């Protein structure tokens, strides 16, 4: 099923990342430039999971390097979390996208539940490799990957969750995706940023 046979029996993140480059677990590898594995080391206490690499990440080979990542950086710094101490990844490892004519970037398309479930063996391998104390789930796709397809981020914001399905039983904190804080009225963007900082601090206080 999905990516499972492409995942090697090792927890070395370098070997896992190289193997993900060869994954064909769903259709998304075809049009993407490369797989984007997570970034960080196995000593990390906090793992953070987004949806997928975007346009910038697809070509950089690293997660959260575009506008959403710069906003995330600002939130982390405000929460006194050192990004180099995190393990940062995504629920799906290949960018799913289209282009619009006259557009200034490739625009992401939402992974189907099928693609999320197909790619989840990589996330499980990352979680068993890193053994985080806490997992921050940035946005609906990542949160649903571990908490179920019906899960609503908006309804559980600053809550420490635990589900028996997850290897290692880390605490789980589901929050807004940083990209959602890029646009909208200023007061709403400012209130939403504060809430993201709060949720990051919940995770770091686990
Ligand atoms: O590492 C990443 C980078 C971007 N994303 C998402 C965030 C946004 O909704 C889109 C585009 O990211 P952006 O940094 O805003 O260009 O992809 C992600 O889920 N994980
Ligand atoms: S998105 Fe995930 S399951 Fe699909 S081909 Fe890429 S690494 Fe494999």
């Amino acid at each position: 099923a999905g990516a499972q046979d492409f995942v090697p029996h090792t927890a070395d993140l370098a070997e896992l990342a190289a193997a993900a480059g060869e994954c064909r677990g769903c259709g998304l590898y075809r049009d993407a430039t490369q797989a984007v594995f997570g970034a960080g080391g196995r000593s990390a206490r906090i793992m953070m999971i987004g949806e997928q690499p975007g346009d910038k990440e697809d070509l950089a080979g690293l997660p959260f390097v575009g506008p959403a990542g710069r906003l995330l950086d600002r939130a982390l710094e405000a929460a006194d979390i050192d990004r180099d101490a995190l393990y940062v990844t995504n629920a799906v490892k290949h960018f799913k996208f289209t282009r619009a004519a006259g557009g200034k970037r490739r625009i992401h398309k939402t992974p189907s539940r099928t693609e999320v479930v197909a790619c989840r063996p990589w996330l499980i391998a990352e979680m068993t490799s890193v053994e985080p104390d806490v997992v921050v789930l940035l946005g609906a796709t990542a949160a649903k990957a571990l908490l179920g397809n019906d899960f609503r981020v908006t309804q559980h914001r600053g809550e420490v969750l635990h589900v028996d399905d997850v290897p290692g039983d880390p605490a789980l904190v589901a929050t807004v995706h940083p990209s959602s804080l890029l646009r909208g009225p200023k007061e709403e963007r400012e209130s939403a940023f504060a809430g993201l900082v709060d949720d990051l601090r919940v995770a770091a206080d686990v």
